[PDB]
């Protein structure tokens, strides 16, 4: 495919040139991909029946490691689909935060042939995987370690010790597992940085070790600060949106953005944010049930409009994507004029103080309420200094942006897709309405 | 200012000026309308969790009749239901006729102020008080008779004799209780006539007490014929459909029309009416548009092989319009029948009832005319202007009786079909993103 691994999902209703180059959760099952032999399942939400047909009809009944982070009703909802598949085994990661949730997105692919890892941003559930805008990275195919045989299988990136990091904040038996499974396979052709956000409030050193800090840690000793970076803005890209504060300055503006914008070790900036408006939604080809997708309550908007003045529409004529609806989750730095990138990360993370952590304790806490992972792109890992934007989604140096650039901002008259409150004026793409609950 | 007492229930999505009026089941159970001693709650589907929950806490320990018409497996999961409440009681009622139903829904609410009878057309489920349109008749509080006085607490439209004698069809010992608690009421006020459909075979004198016929009857003693009558129409809203034959003179225009359209003790048919008969059921584009989508098809039982052998009666089809009501997107479950003039201003009667558009609801004349066959326990109240000392009931419209959904009907679409709920609807999603596939 290309240097970067990284991948949309396939979109149906749109022309096939716009589907060659993507992925289903089919083909990344496939044989072709090599001979299953186990594998793990990390999201938010499941449809195991849908899910275990995505599996060819030969790899049905290898075992299955769903992760998850469902309680009480919902925990046993989730075992009672499970229930009729006996290969099926379940761990629940523990959310000792108020309001967190298991949101990493990720599967562990265990083969004769070596294992593979995919980080992405579908539930799985056939509607993420439908008529969405959804981004996958591919690890390559990681051969075992010649056993009887020492060597680190780590990579410049640090990946292999990183993700086996991870995984141990779980403290879970059945992850101890696939961290062992990790510990026998050569990843050091990993390219990208793991960015992951674990539950729980970090001081010191452990401080960057999740979240936003994290991301800056990395920025700071693997970017480079380049002249006038001060013009080169900040874009986020998200589905949904959590409690801000009062003002910008309460986090975003002010810890967030600072760590965004970090920048090798040394020493205004635009920020442009893209969510989805209301119309984005109504004219998109699920129309408003699209909307399902992007919670954003009326009760966290209301509390926080001087936000909304950051927002800039969904835009994607590069990837015939304008109309399917965003769950992917990206972050960058694009330069003055968007012809380059300083940095690419695709992740689950929204732009909320729970997926990327807030400080504490008079900035010497990081707390963090939930499960949150995402690769970086940085062009030093592949020995560029920067990434030449392809804006039509030179192969190993020009990298596939999903949306457009730059990012037109709303309308005057346009809104932000507020998902709890009617849209009963106008019809949708398939001439409905929309009344939550 | 409603005479009528007659409501819709309360609809989640619509704007709150059109629930201001409208009832919930909570609002029907609430204290305010009087002091709960015990009730019966008759339906066709029950979910007693939810059940027990819509009556106010202090108010349910009270014991509840649940009169059902459920048979084995079915009666079974019923009885497990309830089994861990203690203050609920079981009546099963007898169903001796092949495919019928206990479709009546009444709520007998005996209260220290008095009694209260409640006669709607929702099943006793969430759904049926979410998003669909169902219509509500709350009866007058019925004071106590003084024990040493000797009154028959009979009302001008036999409202209190007619109760009693539906209850007795059933031939069961708890409502003979509830029976006794009606005789020592005074109905008095009631000014609505009750049209009851129970399972048998009637000739003779019991011929006009149920069913179509016993709306013929009521028709022709209290309601007046009109010059022009044969230009007043015949209205029809359900939410299922029966078999009703091969073509349309079988059951449809023959016995079932010829009861609707009667007025007066007068008889005049020589080269004068063929009375237009409008029936209102909704299409799948009414349903794929709903509130619920699809799911509320589930509420329109009206299957293919029904269908198939009946497309003749699908050309007197109209879609469910209710911009009146701001309920065309909650899905019809109400069932009425109506009697407008020829531009709709107003009508010559109102019928809401559980009774849908089928023999077994209705009674199918037998035996060479002479008996009335029916399968199914149905209720429903009439409203006749003379029994408000009127002529005829204006409509309240869009732009005084009230209506719950738009006059005149539309005629469905060259394109529009209507809903039969076995058959998958993949073409176009509904309000919830979903399609529909069937069994």
């Amino acid at each position: 495919g290309n240097p970067f691994q990284f991948y949309l999902t396939r979109v149906s209703g749109v022309k096939p040139k716009y589907n060659s180059g993507a992925l289903h959760i089919k083909d990344i099952l496939s044989p072709l991909f090599g001979t299953l032999v186990s594998s793990a399942q990390f999201n938010y939400c499941f449809d195991v029946d849908w899910l275990v047909k995505q599996y060819p009809p030969e790899f049905r009944k290898k075992p299955i490691l769903l992760v998850h982070g469902d309680k009480r009703e919902a925990k046993a909802h989730l075992h009672a689909q499970a229930k009729p598949y006996e290969n099926i085994s379940l761990c629940q990661a523990k959310l000792d935060i108020a309001f967190g949730t298991h949101h990493t997105k990720m599967m562990l692919l265990l083969y004769e042939e070596g294992l593979r890892v995919v980080i992405h941003t579908s539930n799985l559930i056939h509607a993420d995987w439908h008529q969405k805008t959804q981004g996958i990275w591919l690890s390559p195919l990681y051969p075992r370690i010649a056993d009887g045989t020492h060597k680190s299988g780590e990579s410049p990136t640090h990946f292999k010790a990183d993700l086996i990091s991870y995984l141990m904040a779980y403290n879970a038996p059945s992850l101890k597992e696939w961290i062992d499974v990790i510990h026998k396979h050569d990843l050091s052709e990993t390219n990208v940085y793991l960015i992951g956000s674990t539950p729980g409030r970090f001081q010191g050193s452990q401080k960057d070790n999740w979240g936003h800090f994290r991301l800056k840690k990395l920025l700071k000793d693997h970017a480079s600060s380049m002249p006038n970076a001060e013009s080169w803005p900040v874009v986020g890209q998200f589905s949904s949106v959590g409690s801000l504060g009062a003002d910008e300055s309460k986090w975003l503006c002010s810890e967030f953005k600072e760590s965004m914008l970090t920048l090798g070790k040394e020493s205004s900036v635009p920020l442009y944010l893209i969510y989805p408006s209301v119309e984005n939604v109504r004219t998109s080809l699920e129309g408003y049930p699209a909307g399902g997708s992007l919670p954003y309550s009326i009760q966290t908007a209301e509390k926080q409009n001087w936000l909304h003045s950051y927002f800039h529409k969904w835009s994607a004529e590069t990837s015939g994507r304008s109309n399917a609806m965003p769950h992917i989750k990206t972050y960058m730095r694009p330069s003055p004029d968007f012809s380059k990138i300083a940095w690419f990360l695709v992740t689950s993370a929204n732009l909320s103080k729970a997926a990327w952590g807030a400080l504490e304790k008079n900035g010497t806490q990081l707390m963090i309420r939930s499960y949150e992972l995402g690769v970086l792109f940085l062009p030093s890992a592949f020995g560029l200094d920067s990434f030449k934007v392809k804006q039509k989604f030179e192969p190993m140096a020009t990298f596939p942006v999903p949306y457009d650039l730059p990012p037109e901002l709303y309308g005057s008259k346009d809104r932000p897709w507020i998902w709890n409150i009617p849209y009963v004026k106008a019809p949708d793409t398939h001439g409905n309405m929309w009344v939550p609950s």
